[PDB]
RNA sequence: CUUUUACUUUGAAAAAAUUAGAGUGUUCAAAGCAGGCGUAUUGCUCGAAUAUAUUAGCAUGGAAUAAUAGAAUAGACGUU
């Protein structure tokens, strides 16, 4: 098939990846069905507190609808086909700088193309199947800066446990503090 | 080709008399611009200041304060 399902050209991690993609489709029926025309970029892996890893995946970004409608499925079954492993979806998104005084028009931002927007959303896409309930932001004596994430109390088992890796996963992406509630 | 301002630094350019002020015994002082010594038998000299003198304008170092300007139907550098 699968190099197909890569959407690049390079590639050692993906290729596997790619594989137990065309390997459930293959597999389970239901699942070619929705599955089959939906392509990736590339993949990034990303450590975690407690040796526990982080599968990153990076999305083209118009199904990240296709995605959804498969993921809470996809993800149980790819978390059993990869060990340790965190598999996560989020859009890879065309940030931009802010336009100085000597610069320049181009043409804009469309503001959902600025740092916080896309921060926003690589939040919505870590959690998922959750939806945030509620955020928080603390400001310490070291200009802390730390968000406290609020999140609703129904599905948190989809998974809980990842979270120790959440806090991590977006940290490398940026170079933050976060933390989560469960309210009562 | 080098946005602009005010503000501030200095500095000059600046009439003396006045005003402040150094000298100096008009006998004192108010003054004044004088006086001082010798071989006072025939020649020597110290000076006659500084400073204030603002409001406008120049030249000037400051770059805090307070304004203002560059680029959001697109501009900025350019090796092509």
């Amino acid at each position: 098939p699968q190099a197909k399902i890569l959407s690049q050209a390079p590639t050692e991690l993906e290729l596997q990846v790619a594989q137990a993609f065309v390997e459930l489709e293959n597999s389970s029926p239901e699942l070619k069905a929705e599955l089959r025309p939906l392509q990736f970029k590339s993949i990034r892996e990303i450590d975690v507190a407690g040796g526990k890893k982080a599968l990153a995946i990076f999305v083209p970004v118009p199904s990240l609808a296709g995605f959804h409608k498969v993921q809470t499925k996809l993800t149980r079954e790819l978390e059993k086909k990869f060990q340790d492993r965190h598999v996560i979806f989020l859009a890879e998104r065309r940030i931009l700088p802010k336009p100085s005084r000597t610069s320049r028009q181009v043409q804009k931002r469309p503001r959902s193309r600025t740092l916080t927007a896309v921060h926003d959303k690589i939040l919505e896409d870590l959690v998922f199947p959750t939806e945030i309930v509620g955020k928080r932001v603390r400001y310490l004596v070291g200009g802390n800066k730390i968000q406290k994430v609020l999140l609703d109390s129904k599905d948190v088992q989809q998974i809980d446990y990842k979270l120790e890796s959440f806090q991590a996963v977006y940290n490398k992406l940026t170079g933050k503090q976060i933390v989560f509630e469960i309210p009562s």
